[PDB]
């Protein structure tokens, strides 16, 4: 995250880290709790990745210094990518991680509810993306999850900072006009927070950008939205 901040531990309680375990254990991407056995995050983090058995899911991390090889961590079962998508740039970059056991909920890990069909008609103005990626394009994995509040950017305006990509309705972007806060490398999958009336929502998965933080490069997340239906066709299967 860069122009962000220090969270304070249980924050963002659905946040959690996804390591992978090939060729050593290091921080791959972020995502969010939505389910007692589902993790939503985006589908390009898993680009190389052949099998599930190497990825390990941590909840109720606010520093990667709490995680060494006795801390406790989810397996993943089942990598779930939508079928239409090709990359990032072109969306459907969501994907779902089954867990192979369940969540334990508390004050420490919880998930964030998904937006409502009913709430496409609405106007989030307190929006925040949180992660432990870089602080600039040239940096590190940050030891505490950072936040950043960032305005939401209509479609228009967002087609407008993107000439020669397609911007559909199935992406939401959100920045600055001067930039200066903004999702960075290591922040992926993570999602876009918005608080509307008490309620946190899932708005969008942290997905890709021109840059961190630049002026007039909002950064372009996965509507949650347009997906609560694949979602739901996914974790509610018969
Ligand atoms: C010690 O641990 C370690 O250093 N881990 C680690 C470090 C860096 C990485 C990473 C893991 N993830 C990628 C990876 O592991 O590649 C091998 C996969 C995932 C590859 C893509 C990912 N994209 C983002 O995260 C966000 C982009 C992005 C999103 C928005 Cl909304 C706005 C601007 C954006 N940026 C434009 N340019 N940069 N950001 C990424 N790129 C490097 C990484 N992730």
């Amino acid at each position: 995250i860069v122009g962000g901040t220090a969270s304070v531990r249980g924050e963002w309680p659905w946040q959690v880290t996804l390591h992978t375990t090939s060729p050593t254990q290091r921080h791959l991407c972020g995502g969010s709790i939505i389910g007692n056995q589902w993790i939503l995050t985006a589908a390009h983090c898993f680009y190389g990745v052949e099998s599930p058995k190497i990825l390990r899911v941590y909840s109720g991390i606010l520093n990667q210094s709490e995680i060494k090889e006795d801390t406790s961590f989810f397996g993943v079962q089942e990598i779930i990518i939508h079928d239409q998508y090709k990359m990032a740039e072109s969306g459907y970059d969501i994907a779902l991680l089954k867990l192979e056991t369940t969540v334990g909920y508390g004050d420490s890990q919880r998930p964030i509810c998904l937006p409502s069909k009913g709430d496409r008609n609405v106007i989030y103005t307190d929006c925040w993306v949180t992660g432990w990626g870089y602080r600039k394009l040239r940096d590190k994995i940050q030891n505490t999850l950072q936040k950043a509040k960032i305005p939401l950017v209509t479609n228009e305006e967002c087609q407008k900072r993107y000439r020669g990509h397609k911007i559909t309705h199935k992406m939401i972007c959100a920045g600055y006009r001067e930039g200066g806060k903004d999702a960075c490398k290591g922040d992926s999958g993570g999602p876009l927070s918005c608080k509307h009336n008490e309620v946190w929502h899932l708005v969008g998965i942290t997905s890709w950008g021109e840059g961190c933080a630049q002026r007039e490069r909002p950064g372009v997340y996965t509507n949650v939205v347009e997906y609560v239906d694949w979602i739901l066709e996914k974790t509610q299967a018969v």
